[PDB]
């Protein structure tokens, strides 16, 4: 029976190796890599890999490996796919601790925008968690953190840091990671999937979608909000993405709203994971 090697990113940056039969589905190795993690709460979390096209999908675990890698190599990163509204509720602190790398390196990558106060504050927190109560034998008026905290560090940063680091004397880990989460989870653009689109005029959009809804963000100025709730149907076709609006009240009709994507996998790809929002966020 023969097995294929396996290289996930864990979110610490670490890098897991496992075998798996080569007819494999997702599930199997998603499997190794939540036990090897000590991961009961799997559900908020998946494999990424890249295509051919270099783009980001997620590994399906219902499906073959082989089927989905197709001709690239078996490499994966460990992810939050569905980012919990209230992390609060997640019932146990692991859960919170991956999901606080998690939203770490969607801040560094600058997915996550964040003011300076809450790149300072987020920071503050997981310096707390990592290193416990502030101690200035370590720290002088010069100093740097290893912990990369933002996409563009500053000292002036790294400052605001260690004074609220200061502040938070004899918490515990799992205490400053709650912290920092119910800081993170209010962010405008936290656990926001980002798509590129065009609407049905031509016109440069992104699609985000979220436990919310999808978002189409036209500019800062002009943000359309689709609810779960308020989008009855789903669709794709060729390199088009097409929502159905429910009919308002006393209105005769739904509504169609249509988005062009680069490509029709892109197009697939936005529509799958819009599937897999409204399942899980229709259910939590
Ligand atoms: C297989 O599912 C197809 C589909 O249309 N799904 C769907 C997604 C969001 C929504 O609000 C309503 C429905």
């Amino acid at each position: 029976p023969k097995s294929m090697q396996c290289k996930v990113i864990l979110l610490d940056g670490s890098e897991y190796t496992c075998d798996v039969e080569k007819r494999s589905r997702g599930q199997v190795l998603f499997d190794k890599v939540c036990e090897h993690l000590n991961l009961l709460e799997k559900d908020y979390f998946g494999l990424t890999y890249r295509d051919a096209e270099n783009q980001k999908n997620w590994l399906d675990p219902a499906k073959e490996i082989k089927k989905q890698v197709r001709s690239g190599a078996w490499h994966f990163s460990f992810n939050v796919k569905f980012y919990p509204p209230d992390p609060a509720q997640l019932s146990e602190d692991i859960t919170r601790y991956y999901l606080c790398l998690q939203l770490r390196d969607d801040i560094v990558s600058g997915r996550l925008p964040c003011s300076f106060v809450t790149l300072a504050l987020l920071g503050s927190y997981t310096v707390q968690s990592e290193l416990g109560d502030y101690d200035p034998d370590e720290c002088g008026s010069d100093y740097i953190s290893e912990f990369r905290f933002a996409p563009n560090h500053t000292k002036e940063l790294e400052d605001k840091v260690i004074e609220l680091h200061k502040s938070h004397r004899g918490m515990t880990p799992a205490e400053a990671e709650m912290h920092f989460l119910e800081n993170a989870k209010k962010l405008s653009m936290y656990g926001v999937d980002l798509h590129h689109a065009k609407d049905s005029e031509g016109v440069e959009i992104m699609l985000g979608v979220c436990a919310s809804g999808l978002l189409i963000y036209r500019d800062r100025l002009r943000i359309n909000r689709f609810a779960w709730p308020k989008v009855l149907k789903i669709s794709y076709k060729r390199n088009n993405f097409y929502i159905k609006i429910r009919p308002g009240e006393f209105e005769q009709f739904e509504s169609t709203i249509g988005f062009k994507l680069p490509n029709h996998r892109a197009a697939k790809r936005l529509w799958k994971v819009c599937v897999e929002h409204h399942t899980f966020f229709r259910l939590l």
